[PDB]
């Protein structure tokens, strides 16, 4: 898309944009945009990426006016929210980690070990994790019941495995988390669902100020939502955010590091069944990648 591309949509959306603007290829969903509009405001344009995102869009604009009301933090304030274009503006702080445009490259723009944004991530999740199930009800999304969670976990395995097939150590993991109860919670919580440093913005000390993408924000498993921390931070720093989240009064089990293992380890596998859902043959072909077909 040209630059000029992008000042037409927004021009079709009410927003009369500068020349001036850089891409961000990061999103499987959207392509975004750092725009500029001629009253000198920073703008965030995210333009879907494939045909059929309407309700996602909606649903993701449902998703933020609920919890913007329960978040000490910023989340991005949608002016516009058309099926063609999603734009708000920018909001205060960077995220905590970028991809190299060239490179691809992981770039850390706070030091990962900083001690704030353990204790501050901590408190995002417990602000996020007691959303209460009745706001959540209320605005249609997605309740998973604690008994809903290996009977689904299952079935996605029995799909990837079908449809694009899975290696054979993977699949043993998967079938022994699935038989491990103990690492499985009694309880659920409404929880971000891509929670990670990508989507995390933070001053350079490490605060957090602001948390980005939406789109999958539903009641489901607590670990979900740490399982992007140890990813990318490691176990012991996955310990001690659980330790600053319970300080807090998050609700915990007393497998919860065990079960955000498993639950990093999945990733694989909740890939492929994304991948399957959208239908897009590229990303199928990325997920196969993964699962060591
Ligand atoms: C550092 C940068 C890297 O981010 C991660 O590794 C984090 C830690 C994953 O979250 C991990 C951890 C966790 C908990 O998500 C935070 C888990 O749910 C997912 C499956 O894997 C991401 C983000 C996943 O994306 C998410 O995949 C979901 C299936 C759908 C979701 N979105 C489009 C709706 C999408 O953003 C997923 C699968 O790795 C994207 C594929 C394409 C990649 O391999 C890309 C290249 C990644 O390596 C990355 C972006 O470079
Ligand atoms: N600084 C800054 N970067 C942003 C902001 N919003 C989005 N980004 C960047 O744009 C990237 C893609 O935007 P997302 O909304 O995550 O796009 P997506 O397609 O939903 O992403 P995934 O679902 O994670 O694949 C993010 O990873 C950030 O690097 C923002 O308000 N500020
Ligand atoms: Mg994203
Ligand atoms: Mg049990
Ligand atoms: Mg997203």
């Amino acid at each position: 898309m040209t630059i000029q591309d992008i000042q037409s949509l927004a021009e079709a959306h009410g927003l009369l944009l500068t020349d001036k603007m850089n891409f961000n290829e990061m999103g499987i969903d959207f392509k975004v945009v750092f725009a500029l509009d001629t009253k000198g405001q920073q703008w965030l344009l995210r333009i879907p990426r494939r045909d059929g995102m309407r309700e996602q869009i909606k649903k993701e604009k449902r998703i933020l006016e609920l919890v913007k009301k329960h978040l000490s933090v910023e989340v991005p304030d949608w002016r516009i929210s058309s099926t063609e274009l999603v734009a708000y503006p920018i909001l205060k702080d960077n995220p905590v980690l970028n991809l190299d445009a060239e490179t691809y490259e992981i770039i850390w723009n706070m030091d990962k070990d900083s001690p704030k944004y353990i204790t501050s991530l901590a408190k995002t999740l417990f602000e996020i994790h007691s959303i209460p199930e009745k706001e959540v009800r209320e605005n249609d999304l997605k309740i998973m019941k604690p008994s809903d969670l290996r009977p689904e976990i299952a079935n996605n395995l029995q799909l990837v495995k079908s449809e694009i097939g899975i290696s054979e150590q993977l699949e043993t993991r998967y079938r022994k988390w699935l038989d491990n109860d103990v690492l499985w919670a009694d309880f659920t919580q409404f929880i971000h669902g891509d929670l990670y440093a990508g989507h995390v913005l933070a001053s350079k000390d490490g605060a957090v100020s602001g948390v980005i993408d939406w789109s999958t924000a539903h009641i489901d498993d607590p670990a979900i939502d740490f399982a992007g921390h140890v990813t990318l931070f490691g176990e012991e720093s996955l310990k001690t955010l659980i330790i600053e989240y319970e300080k807090l009064g998050g609700k915990v089990w007393n497998k919860l590091y065990e079960q955000t293992l498993e639950r990093a380890a999945a990733s694989p596998l909740m890939y492929g069944l994304f991948a399957l859902e959208t239908q897009n043959e590229s990303l199928i072909v990325g997920a196969k990648a993964q699962l060591g077909v």
